[PDB]
């Protein structure tokens, strides 16, 4: 997963930069709440068929992380691993490998 800060600039460049399918994801943190971040993932109304969307997420209350109630993680890692199992709430699933 994320190689590091970078979300905003990078991340929405380089994943309009090959047209990577659903499963592509990166991890990037939030400069309005520090602790916080935002999941990027390659999100589309289908139509347009080349976006991407950020999830705004919320530090857990027991030091850990969630995107939603139903996946509430204490780690990042372990959040990954199991979005790469499938889509927990998310409109994308975390299956895609890390490279650039």
């Amino acid at each position: 997963w994320y190689f590091g800060k970078l979300g905003r600039k990078d991340a929405e460049r380089q994943l309009l930069s090959f047209g990577n399918p659903r499963g592509t994801f990166l991890i990037r943190e939030s400069e309005t709440t520090k602790g916080a971040y935002s999941l990027s993932i390659r999100d589309w109304d289908d139509m347009k068929g080349d976006h991407v969307k950020h999830y705004k997420i919320r530090k857990l209350d027991n030091g850990g992380y969630y995107i939603t109630t139903r996946a509430q993680f204490e780690t990042l890692q372990q959040l990954v691993q199991h979005y790469s199992e499938r889509a927990a709430g998310l409109c994308c699933r975390l299956v895609v490998p890390c490279h650039k």
